[PDB]
């Protein structure tokens, strides 16, 4: 990073001094212990526990200072009424320092998010940084932000949304050049209401952007009501500024054209989403110098992105919700609280599998037992836990739960219930539930998805 702690703190409004300190320059920002290093700026978040408990653990891993709420004595602290308040405003400061160019995409996907196609485009002209995984949020694109690279030239953010007014405050807080809605109207939508408020969310995309920005919203109706006024916006999809004319699709390959194009294009997945992603990365692209060839080559070589959380289904009519990747607790406790907001399909049965998260540290066990507080028996009707560090959670749930809706399966170095786990599994799956499936990787969670879709 490029900042100083006596910068952060006069950025941040300080409630302290920081004059006691030695206002030394720092690394980079962290808000997960584990991964502070040597210099690092420690940013203590509410997550599965609060952040601040692990401060010390911070400044013995490296810490040179830490933002907290509290007086820390004995450490160099930036004290601010909130941490996640101070993190954003520093990460907003930090983008009209660097004068890096924001490119903001709302909307991921599956395949190829044009988040990372564009990231990709621009890479061939530019030094550019994107969103790494899923860390799109309040907490995600901040981080994001303090990560970029020295150097960075275009800076490609996906920002997602839980609650209307998510994608206000990070536009208002990066600032894009130039923003692009990709939209659909979730199924089950939690925690949103239908459709149109999902597209007023999305076209909030817009809010902190500049008079005549470029903005690519899609022909779908369901955004007019939302358009901005006092920007450049163009509209994609048939009959629209930018279209696909013309589509084939191999068994793992595609060729499309678009109309602005003058060449086809070639991409190593198949979608009629995926052309249309490609396609509108490709029109920004272009606006930002690079050429038709250049997209052309780098489409070659693209890159798949490691499916990416979301719903599928397993042969069965089932809905399944298998979260990938951030094996933390905060992640699990984040999942939860999600999946069960989303109110049950037909029948109306809720089901978690949860599972142990690797490499949590001396404290795995604990962290897996304050999900307790994540469980709730109205919501969820039966939950089962596979492996050994949540052994102590399984036993937590069994007491709060009803006589019967827990389920345990022990998976050790000496045993392994991995066949009974998917037995059961496959038992109290109904072709109208949904299964929430989460839990650091693994061979056997692999399969087990896998029993389930086949
Ligand atoms: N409590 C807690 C812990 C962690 N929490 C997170 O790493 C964390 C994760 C997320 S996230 O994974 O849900 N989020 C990220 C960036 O944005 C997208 C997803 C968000 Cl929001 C906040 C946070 Cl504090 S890691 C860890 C512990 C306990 C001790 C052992 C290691």
């Amino acid at each position: 990073m490029k900042l100083t702690i006596h910068e952060i703190a006069q950025v941040v409004g300080a409630k302290n001094d920081i004059s006691i300190f030695e206002d030394t320059q720092l690394e980079k920002a962290e808000f997960d212990s584990r991964l502070i290093g040597t210099g690092d700026l420690f940013v203590p978040l509410k997550g599965a526990r609060d952040g601040h408990d692990f401060i010390e653990t911070a400044f013995e891993n490296g810490a040179a200072v830490t933002l907290s709420e509290k007086e820390v004595s004995n450490h160099p602290y930036i004290l601010v009424d909130d941490v996640l308040t101070a993190f954003q405003s520093l990460a907003s400061y930090y983008l009209e320092k660097t004068t890096v160019d924001v490119f903001a995409v709302t909307g991921s996907n599956g395949k190829t998010t044009t988040k990372d196609m564009l990231a990709h485009l621009l890479s061939t002209r530019y030094k550019t940084y994107k969103t790494q995984g899923n860390y799109n949020n309040e907490i995600g694109l901040p981080y994001t932000v303090l990560h970029m690279p020295e150097g960075t030239e275009k800076l490609v953010l996906e920002m997602g949304q839980d609650h209307l007014g998510d994608i206000h405050l990070l536009s208002e807080l990066a600032r894009p050049k130039t923003a692009i809605v990709t939209l659909v109207g979730e199924a089950h939508l939690a925690f949103f209401k239908d459709r149109s408020e999902i597209a007023k969310g999305k076209m909030q995309i817009a809010d902190g952007m500049a008079s005549g920005s470029l903005l690519l919203a899609p022909a779908d109706p369901i955004v007019e009501d939302y358009l901005p006024i006092d920007k450049k916006v163009v509209r994609f999809g048939q009959g629209a500024e930018l279209e696909i004319t013309d589509l084939v699709e191999r068994k793992d390959s595609l060729t499309f054209k678009a109309n602005f194009l003058e060449q086809a294009l070639d991409l190593p997945v198949t979608g009629k989403y995926n052309a249309t992603n490609a396609m509108i990365a490709s029109y920004v692209a272009l606006q930002e110098g690079v050429s038709e060839e250049q997209i052309r080559l780098a489409f070659q070589h693209l890159e798949l992105t490691r499916n990416r959380t979301e719903w599928k289904k397993a042969a069965n009519g089932a809905d399944i919700l298998s979260d990938v990747y951030n094996a933390n607790p905060t992640a699990m406790k984040l999942i939860l609280e999600t999946f069960s907001a989303i109110p049950a399909n037909e029948g109306g049965k809720k089901i978690a599998v949860l599972a142990d998260m690797k490499e949590l540290g001396d404290q795995s066990v604990q962290l897996h037992n304050q999900m307790i507080l994540s469980l709730s028996p109205d919501v969820l009707d039966i939950v089962i836990f596979y492996g050994e560090d949540i052994a102590q959670l399984a036993q937590l749930a069994s007491q709060m739960f009803p006589i019967g809706h827990v389920y345990y399966f022990k998976k050790t170095e000496d045993q392994d219930q991995f066949e009974d786990l998917v037995k059961q599994v496959k038992e109290s799956l109904g072709a109208h539930d949904q299964i929430l499936l989460k839990g650091s990787n693994s061979m056997n969670l692999a399969k087990l998805v896998e029993s389930l879709e086949n």
